[PDB]
């Protein structure tokens, strides 16, 4: 009976996008509302993803941010265009015969799969187009051709009933090419030490104030947090060969951390005189302190790492001197990490706006799904593309997203920005040459048990006395 369903829609040998639905091309998981879609051929995801019974804007919203992981940008337009291109089925016998008399044929069943599959199925291509746009015109921006077969498809779109969705479409097309170029309170005062504005040649990690520098980089992480795009984290694509084009706004925020927490670790071990190391351990974890008032725990787990790295963790003489209080800050920062970080979500979770969240465990977490899920499921020798794995992905880079509007009531300092924007503790070595050589200067300024300690020269001609982390009026 529903054979006659199916009957009602083209053949295989004049459109794609109809073929009955078989546990060999799509599969949903087990409610009597909308279906979740687990895996399917990239054509029964086209099919789904404009559907002609119901609008699915979670499915639209989930398959926009991950197709990147199964289908080139190309590909998915050449798709959608051949998915709107419907053929009408052919007119009754009795019809026929009225046609070649000149006289009006009643077409009921043309008039009703025009109205209630063709129109409908159109639109939703239409919906997909303008969602792509508007949430991920980068596509369009990394792919001017791409952008040129959009603006054509669009701009051939017949009927007044799509005039609408065609002018809106151009309109998000329009805003977006023209982008090419504030507050409630006031900001406190910018903080400064023995640097004073402009003397840029005095910057350093003990000569800047230790409140502006957590400041400065709670302003810099906040701007990196907010520009990486969900699409950046589907598929690895910032572990493979296109990263740099692909993944730009996240290997920016993964470098910025890799060279403050390795520029943390360098200002440790190259201080080799032991009351001058303290000096720069003491004035980190109050640049931490700061970090926590802000609640930036992207920088707070910065620092965690530079203090738990190989190099810093193993400086007994430097820590024995750090006083009680200091140590308890670093030890319940670290406490954040434990048990799969459970004590940092539920201090997440009790702040109120504005912070920057700890990016390293979203990272961890869709790592964790790419290499522990499936790419593609096999059911009766057909290969379908795994998407209930991309909807994990997408969920997590959905996490992300919920803390990307939250900006600072605090004055950028442009000297300071560019400071910071500037670290380059590994200059010309690679990783691991550095990592290596600051392990074995910790060696020499704090030698393995059996061999005592040796002294070393000052190397700063400054106080070292910190103005501590009050920012006092
Ligand atoms: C309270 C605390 N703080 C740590 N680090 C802070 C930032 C820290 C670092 C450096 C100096 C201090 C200082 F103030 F003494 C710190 F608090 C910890 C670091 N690490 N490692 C993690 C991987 O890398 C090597 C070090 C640990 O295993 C543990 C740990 C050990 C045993 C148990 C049990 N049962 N639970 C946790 C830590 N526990």
């Amino acid at each position: 009976a529903m054979a006659e369903e199916q009957m009602r829609l083209p053949s295989a040998d004049v459109y794609r996008f109809a073929e009955p639905d078989s546990e060999e091309n799509i599969i949903f998981e087990e409610k009597a509302g909308i279906p979740i879609i687990k895996a399917g051929t990239v054509i029964k995801l086209i099919e789904r993803l404009t559907y002609h019974m119901y609008a699915d804007p979670n499915f639209v919203r989930t398959f926009l941010t991950t197709y990147r992981s199964f289908c080139k940008p190309q590909e998915l337009l050449s798709l959608i265009i051949e998915r709107f291109e419907i053929p009408e089925p052919e007119p009754t016998e009795a019809d026929r015969i009225a046609i070649e008399n000149g006289d009006q044929p009643l077409s009921a069943e043309l008039k009703r799969f025009r109205k209630e599959y063709i129109q409908p199925v159109q639109l939703r291509v239409l919906n997909v187009c303008r969602h792509w746009v508007e949430h991920h015109f980068y596509d369009f921006e990394r792919d001017a051709y791409l952008l040129q077969r959009m603006e054509e498809f669009i701009g051939t779109v017949r009927g007044k009933a799509m005039k609408k969705w065609v002018e809106s479409i151009t309109k998000i097309i329009q805003r977006k090419k023209i982008a090419r170029d504030t507050f409630q309170s006031s900001p406190p005062t910018v903080e400064w030490h023995i640097s004073r504005p402009g003397h840029i040649e005095t910057f350093d990690l003990l000569t800047l104030h230790p409140i502006e520098i957590a400041r400065q980089l709670t302003l810099l992480e906040s701007d990196l947090y907010r520009a990486v795009q969900p699409s950046e984290l589907v598929g690895s694509v910032w572990t493979k060969e296109d990263k740099e084009i692909n993944s730009p706004n996240l290997l920016k925020m993964i470098r910025h951390t890799t060279n403050l927490t390795l520029w943390f670790e360098k200002c440790i071990v190259e201080t080799e005189n032991l009351e001058e190391r303290v000096a720069v351990v003491s004035r980190i974890i109050e640049i931490l302190q700061v970090f926590q008032e802000l609640n930036n725990f992207n920088g707070v787990l910065e620092v965690v790492s530079a203090m738990n790295s190989s190099p810093v963790y193993r400086l007994d003489h430097t820590f024995e001197q750090i006083p009680s209080r200091q140590k308890k800050i670093l030890e319940e920062a670290h406490e954040l990490s434990e048990d799969h970080y459970k004590k940092y979500l539920a201090k997440l979770r009790s702040i109120n706006p504005p912070c920057v969240p700890f990016f390293g465990i979203y990272l961890t977490n869709i790592l964790k799904t790419e290499e522990g899920n499936p790419e593609v499921l096999k059911r009766h020798g057909k290969e379908l593309i795994n998407f209930s794995k991309r909807r994990k992905v997408a969920e997590i880079t959905g996490e992300i997203q919920q803390y990307q509007n939250q900006p600072y009531c605090l004055r950028v300092e442009s000297d300071i920005k560019r400071f910071f924007e500037n670290l380059n503790p590994m200059g010309n070595s690679m990783e691991k040459e550095f990592t290596d050589y600051l392990f074995n200067k910790s060696l020499e300024i704090e030698p393995r048990n059996p061999k005592p300690l040796p002294r070393f020269p000052k190397k700063y001609s400054y106080p070292l006395k910190s103005p501590g982390v009050r920012p006092s009026n």
